[PDB]
């Protein structure tokens, strides 16, 4: 009923507030039918290591959605302190500090938020956090690589 129906309403919202007001340089939506399960795009932020990539990744909103966050990881290959060889990302607002006033396109800025500025405190991979900390231009010069290798 409306009740078991309000994760579904939630997600048809929040699909069109994004094809109304298309978010900068991201895309998102359902794959198919199932309108709990997205795909995403998100391009290298301009004047960081990751201009002219794009990045895929795959959304898949809980049952009890706005509640719980979704599950969010790359397809892409990426080299960042915050997110790991399997695509998943350490970001608060996925885990810990999730709202159900949050929404995807609040995710998106948020991990466009985190590609601009990472977290080597909080580090899914420890030796990328390593030199993210100790020599921030040669993490740099290999994010470019690795974009230039598998995001273009």
């Amino acid at each position: 009923g409306a009740m078991g129906s309000m994760a579904l309403k939630r997600i048809h919202k929040e699909l069109n507030d994004l094809a109304r007001d298309p978010p900068a340089q991201c895309s998102a939506g359902p794959v198919g039918d199932d309108m709990f399960h997205w795909q995403a795009t998100i391009m290298g932020p301009n004047d960081s290591p990751y201009q002219g990539g794009v990045f895929f990744l795959t959304i898949h909103f809980p049952t009890d959605y706005p509640f719980k966050p979704p599950k969010v990881a790359f397809t892409t290959r990426i080299y960042h302190p915050n997110i790991n060889s399997n695509g998943s990302i350490c970001l608060d607002i996925l885990r810990s500090q999730w709202s159900p006033a949050l929404t995807i396109s609040k995710v998106l800025l948020s991990i466009c938020s985190l590609l601009c500025d990472p977290n080597p405190d909080d580090p899914l991979v420890p030796e990328i956090a390593r030199i993210y900390k100790t020599d921030r231009e040669k993490y740099n010069r290999i994010a470019r690589e690795w974009t230039q290798k598998y995001a273009m």
